[PDB]
């Protein structure tokens, strides 16, 4: 199953 | 720190 | 056309 | 609470 | 590659 | 603003 990974990131 | 788990769909 | 649903989590 | 709205992209 | 943009959202 | 930056992987 595909998945999301991540940062927040502030910009 | 703030990650991100998340899915993928079709809209 | 595909989209990301996710949560944002704190690690 | 903090949810994600997103996109797929090919980089 | 594949990489996801989005934006955090409060619901 | 915050921003997502993610990768996709398969689980």
């Amino acid at each position: 199953k595909l998945k999301v990974l991540g940062d927040v990131i502030e910009v």
